[PDB]
RNA sequence: UAACUGAAGAGUUUGAUCAUGGCUCAGAUUGAACGCUGGCGGCAGGCUUAACACAUGCAAGUCGAGCGGGGGAAGGUAGC
C-alpha cells in the first residue's frame, strides 16, 4: 500500500500568556490499481499527526475504474474555489500535473494523464476536487447498463 | 509506409484560517551589449542610433564587318 504525504503545516491557537502550536498533515494512500483515499490529522507533534492522517486516509477509501493506465474521458471537477481539468494521454506521456494532483493520481494508478488547476491552489481543496472527479468518472459498461444498450452499440 | 501527441507550479497581507487580488520567481528566444576567461575547424551573421556631413580610389561600356579623317610601328623599292 503506497502512502504519500502531501503537506505539513504549523498552526497556532491563542491563549492567555502565549500561544499553543500544533501540526496538521494531509496524506493520500492507495493500492496502485484503482483504490485510493485521503485524510487529515492534527496533533502536537508531526509524527502523531502523520499517523492520524494515515489512519483517516485508510478509513476513507473509494474504487476508481481505469482504462488500462489512463482515464476514461476528460474530467472537470471543482470543490470550493479550486477547479481541476484532467485529460487522458497516450502511452509514454507520463503524469503531467502538479504535486497535489500527482500524489492522488499516482496513488490511484494512473500513468499517462495531462492535468491543470484553475483558481485556488490550496492543497486540501485540490485533493478534494481530484478525488471527486476520479470518483465520478464513468465507464462504457456502466453507460450501456444505464441506457439499456450493448457496449458495441454504445461505442 | 509517414507527414503528430498535446496543458505541472512556487513565495509574499494574519496570532492561526479560507477567499479575493496585485507584485516577484522558475522556461524559451536574440542582428544583442558589458565583466572574467580564451585552442582549432565547418556553416552562417555583422551601423537596429544621425534619410547626419563626406577626403580618396573603383561601381557602364562596347562596336573600324556603319563613316570620314588622323597617328605611330615595322616591311618593300629607290638612291646616295
Amino acid at each position: 500500500l503506497v502512502e504519500k504525504l502531501v503537506a505539513v503545516d504549523r498552526v497556532a491557537k491563542v491563549v492567555k500568556g502565549g500561544r499553543i502550536f500544533s501540526f496538521t498533515a494531509l496524506t493520500v494512500v492507495g493500492d496502485g490499481n484503482g483504490r485510493v483515499g485521503f485524510g487529515r490529522g492534527k496533533a502536537r507533534e508531526v509524527p502523531a499527526a502523520i499517523s492520524k492522517a494515515l489512519e483517516a486516509a485508510r478509513r476513507n477509501m473509494i474504487t476508481v475504474d481505469l482504462a488500462g493506465t489512463t482515464l476514461q474521458h476528460p474530467v472537470n471537477a471543482r470543490h470550493g474555489a479550486s477547479r481541476v481539468y484532467m485529460q487522458p494521454a497516450s502511452e509514454g506521456t507520463g503524469v503531467i500535473a502538479g504535486g497535489a494532483m500527482r500524489a492522488v493520481l499516482e496513488a490511484a494508478g494512473v500513468h499517462n494523464v495531462l492535468a491543470k488547476c484553475y483558481g485556488s491552489t490550496n492543497a486540501a481543496n485540490v485533493v478534494n476536487a481530484t478525488f471527486k472527479g476520479l470518483r465520478d468518472m464513468t465507464s462504457p459498461e456502466k453507460v450501456a447498463a444505464k441506457r439499456g444498450k450493448s457496449v458495441e452499440e454504445i461505442q
